[PDB]
């Protein structure tokens, strides 16, 4: 009965994960000046226009926005990937405050939140099998700083209010997840793992340089979440961001110069 706590946060978690402490654990800090241009790299390709969102979800720990990922329809391709990746949902880690919340840090800098998007490598056949796998997911981080709204996010905001606490969900039909993207996909990559519990080595990052600005209104909105069940005492969901991890002997690639 993980958490983001003093007793049960992220310097707890190898204690039931002893992958915690892995080769390939993830976030990271990103060393801009240390990380390498490859012109091995394809050119990287978000196909969104098919996408059908389904769901949005208070998992207890973020919110999911849940897709339909039963065909095609929403894919990640190229970059450092092989292969087809599906879109299966996306969330966010964010902060109490705007200096802190996302999970990687850029030479250090933390920014306010940072968007995920969560696809999974159509090989496996489903979510659950690719977890399993070294290449198993692809997830696009993005960068949030506090300045101007974000319009496409709006959406996304004004329905928090319904899934407030842990296991509430709302339908969330028709939301166009292209608004949630910068002008550039300039790009750093690195395998890595899933930041929660279960901490499984199996995600290809993709990390945008270019943040996205979204407001201060925005973003307190996210705090107004709870970890919390209804009827149970309130905690304001924040802070739900692991800490950089070692890089250990991991190089991380840029596609641009
Ligand atoms: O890495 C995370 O934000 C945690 C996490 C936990 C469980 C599933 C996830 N997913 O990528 O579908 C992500
Ligand atoms: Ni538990
Ligand atoms: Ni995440």
């Amino acid at each position: 009965h993980w958490g983001y706590g003093k007793h049960n946060g992220p310097e707890h978690w190898h204690k039931d994960f002893p992958i915690a402490k892995g080769e390939r654990q993830s976030p990271v800090d990103i060393d801009t000046h240390t990380a390498k241009y490859d012109p091995s790299l394809k050119p990287l390709s978000v196909s969104y226009d098919q996408a059908t969102s389904l769901r949005i979800l208070n998992n207890g720990h973020a919110f999911n926005v849940e897709f339909d990922d039963s065909q095609d329809k929403a894919v990640l391709k190229g970059g450092p990937l092989d292969g087809t990746y599906r879109l299966i949902q996306f969330h966010f880690h964010w902060g109490s405050l705007d200096g802190q919340g996302s999970e990687h840090t850029v030479d250090k800098k933390k920014y306010a939140a940072e968007l995920h998007l969560v696809h999974w490598n159509t090989k496996y056949g489903d979510f659950g099998k690719a977890v399993q796998q070294p290449d198993g997911l692809a997830v696009l981080g993005i960068f949030l700083k506090v300045g101007s709204a974000k319009p496409g996010l709006q959406k996304v905001v004004d329905v928090l209010d319904s899934i407030k606490t842990k296991g509430k969900s709302a339908d969330f039909t028709n939301f166009d997840p292209r608004g949630l993207l910068p002008e550039s996909l300039d790009y750093w990559t690195y395998p890595g793992s899933l930041t929660t519990p279960p901490l499984l080595e199996c995600v290809t990052w993709i990390v945008l340089k270019e943040p996205i600005s979204v407001s201060s209104e925005q973003v307190l909105k996210f705090r107004k979440l709870n970890f919390n069940g209804e009827g149970e005492p309130e905690e304001l969901m924040v802070d739900n961001w692991r800490p950089a991890q070692p890089l250990k002997n991991r190089q991380i690639k840029a596609s641009f110069k």
